[PDB]
């Protein structure tokens, strides 16, 4: 969990696949954005559930 | 919803025979304070999922 300066940062291998929807939006309907990017080429999203 | 002074009331038959959980939790831990009697034997109690 790396406590660095602030809020607990973490690092982790690859268990969250699904596990974004509920992390990402902590109540039922929490929505957040995000920016997703192939290489070199940014692009701007909105993730939700 | 009788919307009397406030954030909106409600009032429902039996539908929640199993949704309590959800609905006094929404998140993965919640916890709610409650009180429970089987008439003139008032008993605290806390609900939890």
């Amino acid at each position: 969990y790396n406590k660095d300066t602030n809020s607990y940062s973490a690092a982790s291998d690859d268990i969250s696949s699904a596990n974004l929807a509920a992390f990402l939006n902590p109540q039922a309907r929490d929505t957040t954005k995000a920016t997703v990017t192939i290489g070199g080429k940014d692009q701007d999203v909105n993730i939700d559930k």
